[PDB]
C-alpha cells in the first residue's frame, strides 16, 4: 500500500457483465479499514437489493440484509446496515476497473490487490458523516 496512489478518481468501476459504469473511484469509501462501499445517492439508483439467505446475518457492527445487484441480474455486493444507515458494498471481482488517460481495463481478486487507496471512515465516524456530509 506504500506505493499506491491515493488518488481514486483515476478509476471506474464498470459491471464485469453488462459493462455499464457502476461509479468512479472517486465514491467509494472504505468502512473500518475492509469493507469497500458507495453510499451516494446516485449509486442507489443503479442497483436492486434481492434477498439471499446464504449471505445474510447479524454481526456485531452491521447486519447484512440483502444481495446488491446489477439492474442486469450480475451480483454486485451486499447491503450492509450499521446503526440504521445503509452501506452498500461492493466485491471487487464483480467488476472491471478502468484506468483513465491509458484506458487499460483490469479485473482484481481482492481490494487489496488494486494500487488505489481510498478515503477510510472507522464505523465510529459513520453517524456523524451522514448527519452532515
Ligand atoms: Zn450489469
Amino acid at each position: 500500500a506504500k506505493h499506491y496512489k491515493n488518488n481514486p478518481s483515476l478509476i471506474t468501476f464498470l459491471c464485469k457483465n453488462c459493462s455499464v459504469l457502476a461509479c468512479s473511484g472517486e465514491d467509494i469509501h472504505v468502512i473500518e479499514k475492509m469493507h469497500h462501499v458507495n453510499m451516494t445517492p446516485e449509486f442507489k439508483e443503479l442497483y436492486i437489493v434481492r434477498e439471499n439467505k446464504a449471505l445474510q446475518k447479524k454481526c456485531a457492527d452491521y447486519q447484512i440484509n440483502g444481495e446488491i445487484i446489477c439492474k442486469c441480474g450480475q451480483a454486485w455486493g451486499t447491503m450492509m446496515v450499521h446503526k440504521g444507515l445503509d452501506l452498500p458494498c461492493l466485491k471487487i471481482r464483480n467488476f472491471v476497473v478502468v484506468f483513465k488517460n491509458n484506458s487499460t481495463k483490469k479485473q482484481y481478486k481482492k481490494w487489496v490487490e488494486l494500487p488505489i487507496t481510498f478515503p477510510n471512515l472507522d464505523y465510529s465516524e459513520l453517524e456523524h458523516h451522514h448527519h452532515h456530509h
